[PDB]
């Protein structure tokens, strides 16, 4: 039976990644962020907390040849296939500089007010695939790789998505991003105004209902100043902006 609400941060609080919001910076790497966040969560959840890792967004973004155009956007299935086949090393944000390959780009404000420099309009070029851990990290790159066993698309059915998240952990999901999404501050989003800006990829961590209105609870990769402390909610059950139609995940065992 599916509960009225679910929050992965509450089910698996030993796994620090689940409540961590990241910042993709001035790069169209949402595809890689939703992937390594949900892979970090699932590596911990599915290993009973043995793997406590923050997986490197830059390793996936820079080294997966089949995942698309890097800082110009990517593709979800091949990202999870790369995790299964090649694996991904560890790496934190630029500012924290922990792990094998921390992210090279700084935090910035994405279409919203706050204390970080504005992201502005320029996009960085995709970083090179360097295959080298930072000097202080004393595991060689190939030996820091964490690999999945399987990956898959989740059925485009609300209950199937809920069951998947509650049993196996947060999922990555794509949706169509329209101009009014870049004005989101709080609440339950639905597309009302603006034209399409293409696809966006995020991490669904749970669901809930407020004033009879059902929603998905989602982490964006635009830092903690955007939205509801980095999260947003979106209508659930009506394939709003195709949110139930592009769900991808995988398992380590
Ligand atoms: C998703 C992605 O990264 N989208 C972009 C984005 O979020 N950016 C680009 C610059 C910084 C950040 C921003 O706008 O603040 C942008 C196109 C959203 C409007 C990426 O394009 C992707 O991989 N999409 C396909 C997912 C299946």
């Amino acid at each position: 039976e599916i509960p009225s609400s679910f929050d992965s941060r509450k089910k698996w609080p030993r796994c620090k990644s689940i409540a961590t919001i990241r910042d993709q910076s001035r790069c169209g790497s949402c595809w890689a962020f939703g992937a390594v966040e949900a892979m970090s969560d699932r590596s911990c959840i599915q290993s009973g907390g043995k793997q406590n890792v923050e997986l490197s967004a830059v390793d996936l973004l820079s080294c997966c040849e089949s995942c698309g155009l890097g800082c110009e956007g990517g593709i979800l299935g091949p990202a999870w296939d790369y995790w299964v086949k090649e694996g991904i090393v560890t790496g934190s944000s630029k500012e924290n500089h922990a792990g094998c390959e921390p992210y090279p780009f700084p935090k910035c404000e994405h279409h919203t007010k706050g204390k970080y420099p504005p992201c502005g309009s320029k996009i960085y070029k995709t970083p090179r695939c360097k295959q080298t851990c930072q000097k202080k990290y004393k595991t060689p790159y190939t030996q820091d790789k964490h690999r999945g066993k399987s990956s898959y698309n989740v059925k485009n059915d609300e209950k199937a998505i809920q069951k998947e998240i509650m049993k196996y952990g947060p999922v990555e999901a794509g949706f169509t991003v329209y101009e009014d999404f870049l004005n989101y501050k709080s609440g339950i989003y639905k597309h009302i105004t603006g034209e399409t800006l293409g696809g966006h990829a995020i991490r669904i961590i749970g669901w809930g209902v407020e004033n009879k209105a059902p929603y998905w609870l989602i982490a964006n990769s635009w830092n903690e100043d955007w939205g509801e402390n980095g999260y947003f909610r979106i209508v659930r059950g009506r394939d709003e902006c195709s949110i139930e139609s592009e769900v991808t995940a995988g398992r380590i065992n």
